[PDB]
């Protein structure tokens, strides 16, 4: 896994670049997916210049004459199984090339060697050939390239016309060639011996290797591509393709001519994201622009409102963002035009990219800084690439442009500043809009009648509407969702309940938003779409709004500006139309919209304003979906906009789905009317109405940003009309016809059910004489309201059965719970065998079945210490496993109590915050667990209120007492599957006895992610559902996010069985498990272990009060008081009895079924049947996708291996064989070795042995020291304890000092280095992630996210990048250099010192929660002096030495940064 | 290698024709391409009438109502990978 590029600065061809490229490719085997075969790869490739002399000598040998001009060589993949396909494709190519007039020299068969390819990469091997085309018309180079591209496109279209499969073209150009395949990285020069020749010289080279998630290789899917190479993985392609489908219908350029007609469907079928992006990039380059300009137009920079860039770049970025929608997502790009060679990064800067210049006029860049062997007596400058940066090389003139120079050179071509001034805003327009013409308020009775028509209850106004207008933020709930799903319910559930949101597992990182809110934009532009292949002032003349949500006054001002060009459309249908009225209304509106747009209209306003006692309202979602889809399919969406006036919009989940369907702006007038009516009654107090509306809009925008950030999208323009949702319970026909791209794995109600529901509610509201709204139960149980999973009687009967220790009571409980109408997916299936029953005394005993149950993790921040300890003691008494969850654990509980009641936990979590993760915390467990996403709040981090953090929890988490703690949504360690494999390797090295468990959340597409994580040596997968509890979460994320585990579990099982991977991992599920029938169904689906969770809380005393976030739980389960902790009533015997009953129920059901063990039934799906609710409901749910049986064949249907999956040994092994006196005598040692980038986690296993022997703080500092010489790998010294000292001479790659636990690391350049130590990058990204103790001294600059989540470490580094010291909690950090934007963002504890020569810190710092001043206390001066002296002592630096020389005049050049919460608690105050 | 057809002259359904068809198919192994594997064939097939009662009982078991008219059953090959 990795990209890389080598370029000769002067621009002269030579063999050196090609041989160095091959050498660099030969050393990326550690990141790839190692396999037991050793021959099976997943894709590799190189992209070089054309060796003219080679092919000219070939042609001479054949017998022709070598031409004067350059040659053209096309590489093709033809089918191999047939002999007509080959002949048909050859004929097509030859009649399509000769139609232009060029001369064909002949074909050539590339020599290959099939000795190195495995099996499954050989059954689909294509026939590789080359065609030699010469130019005889004497045309120029640009024209020749243009005709070659047109010929390639026409050949592709013609071959696709005959549906001729297995055909591909890897290149057809006169400048460059591509050698790629499905072999290992190191075996590239063995499969293709041509590259071993002496005449293959070039002036540039690009190389790439990928890491696929599945095990079925397809040769045309290997990178690099033609004029592109991509690392990372793009988020928004389902939205960008839809917008390209509208951009195609107007684009045209005189360079192509009539031939333009054969490039209309630019994005073909059967491509990945890196293919579609490549196609768009190539089209935009071939039409006049240059590679830097296209890179800026497609992947722009983050336009911030700060004074740290010249206005030139701001105008340029405004133009670029106005002309095109960005292509977001983690992306490290290495692209090349015919002239330029560019290496660039995305907006957030997630992937790493490091480069190097040598004195030979040679630049080498890649993902790792130790791939090519180069002595430091040859280097000139080392560097990196920040967020949005780029580095370019011009080969025609032979020059090297860095970031700023390239920006200044690019902002000169056109007068951008004079062009941008054509933009017009709306606040100017709303201020010129006079305070006249406002209509009179609606009547109270009319408002209530309209609200009742949509099903709005008073709890929708007192719970989720009052906090918005009162506070500026959204509501909060603290328990799982036990409500029935939308289709199985019986009340009126709006259409916006059928759409579950999306999020990102390991393959993509979610974007945190409370700290990097500067890179997220909500800009909206009307009058924007047009020709994308143009450059003129008319392209930036449009209307611009600051937010897609508009109030009523703003809507009237915008309607003023629109005026005489807009067309309004009715969206109501007659109630008496008949059984097919809604379909006819849809037809009518989607015909009128098209007939009006063709008439010159440019704005369509879709209103339901005429809703009355005889006209029901069409659901706005369906209307906008139909209209947008029809406009896209009729080549008219490019002309107009789409404005929606709705009467149901009240929650932040409505606007999200409306903008996701395709609407441009959304206006909710009924909500504003309700706000005004509630204000006139004197309910908000003394605040004006405008302040309330402003607070409501701010809360809506914040919630929209939250919803947009769960997936990884940072701009609204690329999120609109993409359909980032899933419909569960809608007909396949309806979704596939009216909605762009959503999957309905189980079809549901069609149009008749929606019409029936709408008409029923409308009649109930308008013919029935209403006087007030129902109280309604959706978040809280109400008798008049909706049904729930946990009612009162069930809980009381369960608690009684548990406390009296009687089984018949528990069977009464089971009979009560297994008799309600269906409420979940697992209620419709039915067990049915064909064998004869066997007696009860023959099945497995209760012990072997109880050891299959575990309890999920529940943090100590949420639960009380007593309940946590009770669970830990109870679960260890019966032999099962418990969980500690996030928030760490008490060290003093690490030994059995004196009743033998051991309070330890057999499962430790590695949360996203690493709040208590140390070296001892990971060596005191049997079985580990990685938590990627939680069941209740997927794509989000756990929260903890500011008053829940007592002194004990503050000490246990190494934080500040009385401070809100919100975990970061992403992981900062897991940005792609390769980083997940790296982290799994780290965890398996730090603890040599435990297993690694990955926790996911059920959704569509989880199958490929599961097949990918299974290749990363993970051995337990956990699939949580959407109905899981939580400690504190927003209500929208609780009710409108996730999917039932019935889908995800079956999908993962089938996908894992398909890839012959099921026999290596185990499956575990939880979420909503209550009885034995549920467990048996889950075991039939494929699971092997089961988690219970909330039921345990009910066995200990919790009665579902749903006030966990208030710190006032009456029983005292989730509490941190003393008054309330004294009211605990829990006992372990209760939980033991619960588990015993639950296991013996499974025994009962199995004995009645006809089996004697759970292994007899796991995976046997054919024991389940589906019966529907009857001929009176007519939901067409087909669970057959859920009951499909994939045949294993040879393998079993469960795990059959012993122990974990061991991994290859790093250098640590040798160290353990050398430092034996330290482990036997306990004496001092000193070792020296040679490091290389193919050695990961150097010094971690040694730390494990030291921890097991002496402990974290048993050895004096510097007991054992190691000296490494060379560029080290990743995770250097991760989880190092005190007493270990690593000294690297050279540089480190990434994640150096991750989770430092008291050790000491020192990084310095070589003594023979001609480099300024304060101007060259030495360490990479994410340094000191979650460290608790130790020291780290570096003699260079660090990367991005330097010292995130630092807790107790001390670091001295000569520079920093962007996002430095983000969300730091404790310790000291000295930065002797410059910093980037968003510095010290979210900092809540510690201290920082910056050394400012430029006096430009107030422009980069985030003055939100920290204060910056100058040093005024000698106590804080001795600290800095001693730290810099220690730095000088260790690294022998020269910058810091010269700073120490002139101390009196440089002490006044330092800024001191101190958090705001630490203003009372500091002990020597900072002021005078 | 071979074709074959069985028909009831009067035109009344019965299990006899289907079982005789299966029996006839079970005895054409001498003309085919025998292989060292013993499992690899090159194609075989049968074409019969629709068993209305079978699928009607299936639908009844599912939970719907068996219609009065005849049924329609489509057999499809979808991708597996
Ligand atoms: C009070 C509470 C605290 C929780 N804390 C965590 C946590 O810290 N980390 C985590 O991964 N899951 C946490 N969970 C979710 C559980 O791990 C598990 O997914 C959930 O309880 C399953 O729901 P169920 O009991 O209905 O089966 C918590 C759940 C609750 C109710
Ligand atoms: S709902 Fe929560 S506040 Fe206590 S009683 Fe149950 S754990």
């Amino acid at each position: 896994c990795g990209v890389g590029f080598i370029a000769a600065i002067d621009g002269k061809p030579r063999r050196s670049v090609v041989e160095k490229g091959i050498e660099a490719l030969k050393a990326v085997w550690h990141r790839g997916a190692v396999d037991a075969d050793g021959k099976t790869g997943d894709g590799a490739g190189i992209h070089v210049a054309v060796p003219q002399k080679f092919f000219k000598d070939h042609v001479k040998v054949i017998g022709h004459r070598a031409p004067d001009n350059k040659l053209a060589v096309g590489q093709v993949f033809l089918p191999r199984i047939s002999l007509d396909a080959q002949e048909a494709c050859r004929c097509i190519v030859e009649t399509e090339i000769l139609a232009f007039g060029y001369y064909i020299y002949g074909w050539r068969q590339v020599p290959i060697n099939v000795d190195i390819i495995g099996e499954k990469a050989n059954a689909t091997r294509p026939e590789i050939e080359q065609i030699i085309v010469g130019n005889n018309k004497g045309v120029s180079d640009e024209q020749f390239e243009l005709d070659l591209y047109i010929i390639r496109r026409r050949i592709e279209k013609a071959v696709k016309g005959e549906q001729i499969n297995d055909f591909y073209i890897c290149s057809l150009s006169a400048r460059s060639i591509i050698y790629k395949g499905m072999f290992l990285a190191e075996q590239l020069t063995t499969f293709y011996p041509d590259l071993l020749d002496e005449r293959f010289e070039s002036d540039f080279a690009i190389y790439h290797q990928r890491y696929s998630t599945n095990t079925f290789p397809t040769w045309p899917l290997a990178q690099p591509f033609r004029m592109l190479a991509h690392n990372g993985e793009i988020n928004t392609v389902k939205g960008n393709v839809n917008w390209m489908k509208a951009h195609e219908t107007r684009m045209e350029h005189p360079a192509f001519g009539t031939h333009m007609q054969d490039l209309k469907p630019v994005i073909g079928v059967g491509l990945s994201d890196s293919g579609s992006l490549d196609t768009v990039f190539e089209v935009m380059v071939r039409a006049g622009r240059t590679a830097p300009m296209v890179k800026m137009m497609l992947v722009p920079q983050a336009l911030t409102s700060s004074q740290t860039t010249p206005d030139n770049h701001k105008a340029l970025i405004q133009y670029c963002n106005s002309v095109m929608e960005p292509w977001d997502g983690p992306a490290a790009l290495a692209m090349t035009d015919g002239r330029w060679v560019v290496g660039g990064m995305d907006r957030n800067g997630l992937r790493p990219m490091r480069y190097t210049i040598t004195t030979d006029g040679l630049i080498i860049g890649g993902s790792e800084t130790g791939m090519v062997k180069i002595d430091e007596t040859q280097v000139i400058e080392k560097g990196r690439l920040g967020p949005g940066e780029m580095i370019a090389v011009d080969l025609q003139s032979g020059k090297l442009y860095r970031d700023r120079e390239l920006k200044d050179h690019l902002a000169t071509l056109k007068p951008w500043d004079k062009w941008v001034q054509n933009t017009t805003h709306l606040d100017e327009l709303v201020k010129t809009a006079s305070l006249k013409g406002e209509p009179s308020d609606m009547d109270k009775a009319e408002l209530r009648r309209r609200q009742q028509a949509f099903g709005l209850t008073m709890e929708d106004m007192e719970l989720i509407l009052h906090p918005m207008v009162e506070d500026g933020k959204e509501a909060i709930g603290s328990m799982g969702d036990d409500s029935p799903i939308a289709v199985l319910s019986d009340k009126y559930r709006g259409l916006h309940h059928f759409f579950r949101q999306n999020f990102s597992q390991v393959t993509n990182p979610p974007i945190d938003s409370l700290r990097e809110r500067r890179v997220m934009s909500l800009k909206t532009r009307l009058g924007n779409l047009g020709n994308i292949l143009d450059e003129d002032e008319t392209q930036t003349r449009l209307l611009q709004l600051e937010s897609p949500v508009l109030t009523t006054a703003e809507f009237r001002a915008m309607r003023d500006y629109m005026g005489d060009t807009a067309a309004e459309i009715d969206a109501t249908f007659p109630v008496d139309g008949g059984p097919e009225a809604l379909r006819d209304a849809l037809r009518r509106i989607r015909q009128e919209t098209e007939d009006a747009v063709r008439g010159g209209a440019t704005h369509v306003i879709l209103t339901d304003e005429a809703m009355g006692p005889a006209r029901a309202a069409i659901p706005a979602i369906l209307a906008t979906g139909a209209v947008h889809t029809h406009l896209i399919r009729s080549n008219l969406r490019t002309f107009t906009s789409l404005n929606v006036r709705t009467a149901e919009g009240l929650d932040t989940h409505y606007f999200a789905v409306l903008i996701g369907v395709g609407a441009t702006t959304v206006n909710a007038y009924l909500a504003q009317e309700a706000i005004a009516e509630r204000h006139r009654r004197g309910l908000f107090g003394s605040m004006p109405l405008e302040k309330g509306m402003a607070n409501y809009k701010k809360a809506i925008d914040d919630g929209l940003l939250k919803i947009m950030s769960k997936m990884g999208i940072s701009v609204i323009s690329s999120y609109r009309g993409g359909g980032n949702f899933e419909a569960i319970g809608l007909s396949r026909a309806l979704v596939a016809e009216h909605f762009p791209a959503m999957v309905s794995r189980i079809s549901g109600i069609g149009l008749n059910g929606i019409q029936k529901k709408v008409l029923e509610q409308h009649a109930t509201a308008y013919n029935e004489e209403v006087v007030a709204l129902p109280v309604g139960g959706f978040y809280r149980f109400r008798k008049s309201g909706d049904r729930h999973g946990w009612e009162g009687g069930v809980i009381h009967t369960l608690q009684q059965a548990v406390t009296n220790d009687s089984y018949t009571t528990f069977k009464k409980y089971s009979e009560q719970v297994n008799k309600r109408p269906p409420m979940q997916l697992r209620d419709l299936l039915e067990l049915r065998s064909t064998k004869a029953p066997v007696p009860v005394d023959e099945v497995e005993s209760i012990t072997a079945i109880r050891k299959r149950f575990i309890t999920p993790g529940m943090s100590m921040g949420a639960l009380s210490p007593e309940a946590h300890g009770t669970l830990n003691v109870a679960m260890n008494r019966i032999g099962a496993k418990s969980d500690s969850g996030e928030g760490g654990e008490d060290p003093a509980r690490f030994r059995p109590d004196k009743n033998g009641d051991n309070w330890n936990s057999a499962i430790k979590q590695v949360a996203s915050g690493r709040f208590g993760v140390t070296a001892e915390y990971l060596n005191q467990c049997r079985e580990l667990e990685i938590k990627v996403a939680q069941g209740a709040k997927p794509g989000e981090g756990g929260q903890l209120p500011g008053f829940k953090v007592t002194e004990m929890i503050a000490r246990l988490r190494h934080s500040t007492p009385g401070v809100m703690l919100i975990s970061p949504p992403p992981h900062h360690d897991i940005y792609s599957i390769e980083d997940l494999a790296q982290l799994i390797y780290d965890l398996k090295q730090i603890n040599p006895d435990a297993k690694v468990t990955v926790k996911l959340v059920s959704r569509s597409g989880i199958g490929t992610i599961a097949a990918g994580v299974a290749k990363a040596n993970a051995d337990i997968i956990l699939i949580s559902g959407n109905s899981g509890g939580t400690g504190a979460s927003p209500q929208t994320s609780i009710k409108f996010a996730g999917l039932p585990w019935e889908m995800g579990l079956s999908e993962v099982h089938q996908v894992l069985t398909l890839n012959r991977l099921r026999h290596r991992v185990r499956l575990r599920t939880d979420g909503g498990l209550k009885t034995g029938r549920d467990i048996v169904i889950a075991a039939m689906l494929g699971a092997e272990e089961f988690g219970i969770g909330t039921a345990s809380l009910i066995a200990m005393g919790c009665i579902m009060v749903r006030q966990c976030h208030s710190n006032t739980c009456p029983v005292g389960v989730c509490v941190q008081d003393d008054k309330l902790r004294q009211k605990f009533v829990g006992t372990p015997e209760k939980v033991v009895n619960l588990f015993t009953f639950l296991a013996e129920e499974v025994r009962e059901i199995l004995a009645g079924l006809g089996f004697r063990s759970l292994n007899e039934v796991i995976g046997r799906t054919d024991l389940l049947h589906q019966v529907s609710r009857g001929a009176e409901h007519l939901d067409d749910l087909d669970l057959n996708p859920r009951l499909a049986q994939v045949d294993p064949g040879e393998n079993a249907r469960y795990c059959t291996l012993q122990g974990r999956n061991e991994v290859p040994d790093t250098l640590d092994a040798r160290i353990v064989a050398d430092a034996r006196p330290l482990f036997e005598e306990g004496e001092k040692m000193q070792l020296a070795y040679n490091a290389r980038n193919t050695q990961r986690a150097i010094g971690t296993r040694l730390s494990s042995m030291v921890t097991r022997k002496f402990g974290m703080f048993g050895l004096q500092p510097g007991h054992i020291t190691i000296r490494l010489r060379g560029t080290a790998g990743q995770s250097l010294g991760a989880f190092a304890v005190q007493g270990i000292k690593l000294e690297v001479m050279g540089d480190a790659n990434d994640y150096v000092g991750k989770g430092l636990s008291g050790g000491t690391i020192v990084v310095r350049p070589t003594t023979s280095s001609p480099l300024e130590t304060n101007k060259n990058t030495i360490i990479g990204n994410t340094v000191l992630y979650g460290a608790t103790a130790g020291k780290l001294f570096a003699a260079g600059q660090a990367g991005e996210r330097f010292a995130v989540r630092n807790s107790g470490a001390t670091v001295v580094v000569e520079g920093c990048g962007s996002n430095g010291c983000e969300y730091m909690t404790g310790g000291t950090a000295v930065i002797l250099g410059r910093v980037g934007d968003n510095f010290a963002a979210g900092m809540t504890g510690g201290m920082a010192y910056v050394y400012d020569l430029d006096d430009s810190l107030p422009l980069y710092i985030n003055d939100e929660s920290v204060i910056f001043q100058r040093i005024e206390v000698g106590h804080y001066e001795s600290q800095l002096k001693h730290l810099i002296e220690e730095h000088v002592t260790e690294t022998q630096s020269r910058f810091a030495a010269e700073i120490l020389n002139d101390w009196a005049r440089e002490v006044t050049k330092f800024w001191q940064v101190v958090p705001k919460e630490m203003l009372n608690r500091l002990e020597v105050p900072v002021h005078l």
